[PDB]
């Protein structure tokens, strides 16, 4: 059993962008993929989503992709590619929106999406056991440690706590709906 298409394409896209960032520098890549940072860019629609493809350190991309691989992979396998796509698009948009509102357009990474997937997988398994999806008891602990690491700034994750709560809200909301 291997990761499905959406899980895989996202991971490779993040690695490619990360490489581009090491070669050209973070600033040059953000210039092209960051949330619109000037009126002149408000209609370059890819920017409302591409911010999620940029990571600023090895630990940042390492842990984001591990969680995405595990959670996103599980969602895609058991619920389908369509499900992962919607959770991803919505959480990326909302967390990106909240982040820029309070901290500006210079940010990036899948942490908002990971918070969404954590909330979704955990809640879906708690309310809808026979759905087949759930967050392994032991992994809940390390998810909490990862959450705490970002919350108290012990680990730089680009995005602020408010943005992460927005991503989490999306996952919980969708899990609630799916267990309805
Ligand atoms: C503490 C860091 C977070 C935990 C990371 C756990 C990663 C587990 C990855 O498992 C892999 O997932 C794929 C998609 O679900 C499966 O196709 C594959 O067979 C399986 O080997
Ligand atoms: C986005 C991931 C967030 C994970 C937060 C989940 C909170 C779980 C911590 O509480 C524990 O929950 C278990 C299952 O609900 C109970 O068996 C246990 O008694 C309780 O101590
Ligand atoms: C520094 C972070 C290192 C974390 C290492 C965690 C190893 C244990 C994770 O096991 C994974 O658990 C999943 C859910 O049970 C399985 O689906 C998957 O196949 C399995 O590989
Ligand atoms: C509920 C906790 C809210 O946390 C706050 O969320 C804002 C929005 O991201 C950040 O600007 C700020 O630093 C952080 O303290």
């Amino acid at each position: 059993e291997r990761a499905g298409p959406v899980t895989w394409v996202m991971m490779i896209a993040c690695v490619v962008v990360f490489i581009a960032m090491q070669i050209l520098g973070d600033q040059e890549v953000m210039l092209w993929l960051a949330w619109p940072f000037d009126p002149t860019l408000k209609f370059e629609f890819w920017r409302y989503f591409t911010h999620a493809l940029m990571h600023f350190s090895l630990m940042h991309i390492l842990f984001n992709l591990l969680w995405w691989w595990y959670l996103g992979g599980a969602v895609e396998k058991r619920l389908g590619s369509g499900k992962l796509i919607v959770i991803t698009l919505i959480s990326a948009l909302l967390s990106g929106y909240v982040q820029q509102k309070f901290s500006g357009p210079w940010f990036g990474g899948l942490s908002g999406v990971v918070y969404a997937l954590m909330g979704y997988v955990w809640l879906r398994g708690e309310r809808d056991p026979q759905s087949g999806i759930y967050l392994q008891r032991g992994l809940i602990i390390f998810a909490l440690i990862w959450i705490v690491a970002g919350w108290f700034d012990l680990f730089g994750m680009s995005m602020a706590n408010g943005a992460h709560i927005a991503g989490l809200a999306v996952g919980l909301a969708m899990a609630f709906v799916d267990s309805l």
